[PDB]
């Protein structure tokens, strides 16, 4: 599923991400835009052989199991394929664990390089939330 911008904002807000660990909703929408272009089915292979999955490009080296990332952890205790669902619940719950682990949203390279320090509220402007 490819989300619209306000559709995704509303879904993330209903799943408790607005101001989760101090990150306003616009940060999450911005990250999803540049990580996956709002496409829940996005995958991308990394140099180390791990793969990023879903709307927030969660990495199989640490967070989910794809059966082909040797020596990897599965800290969200989910198959990576669950992160590609049109239901974002699994991706959101896993993201909540990532953002709480110490480094905040700096875990998302695209957020660090394209959202951090910008006017992220623009990403929810005009949305009925
Ligand atoms: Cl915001
Ligand atoms: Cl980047
Ligand atoms: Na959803």
């Amino acid at each position: 599923k490819v989300f619209g911008r306000c559709e995704l904002a509303a879904a993330m807000k209903r799943h408790g991400l607005d101001n989760y660990r101090g990150y306003s909703l616009g940060n999450w929408v911005c990250a999803a835009k540049f990580e996956s272009n709002f496409n829940t089915q996005a995958t991308n292979r990394n140099t180390d052989g791990s793969t990023d999955y879903g709307i927030l490009q969660i990495n199989s080296r640490w967070w989910c199991n794809d059966g082909r990332t040797p020596g990897s952890r599965n800290l969200c205790n989910i198959p990576c394929s669950a992160l590609l669902s049109s239901d974002i619940t699994a991706s959101v719950n896993c993201a909540k664990k990532i953002v709480s682990d110490g480094n905040g949203m700096n875990a998302w390279v695209a957020w660090r390089n394209r959202c951090k320090g910008t006017d992220v509220q623009a990403w929810i402007r005009g949305c009925r939330l």
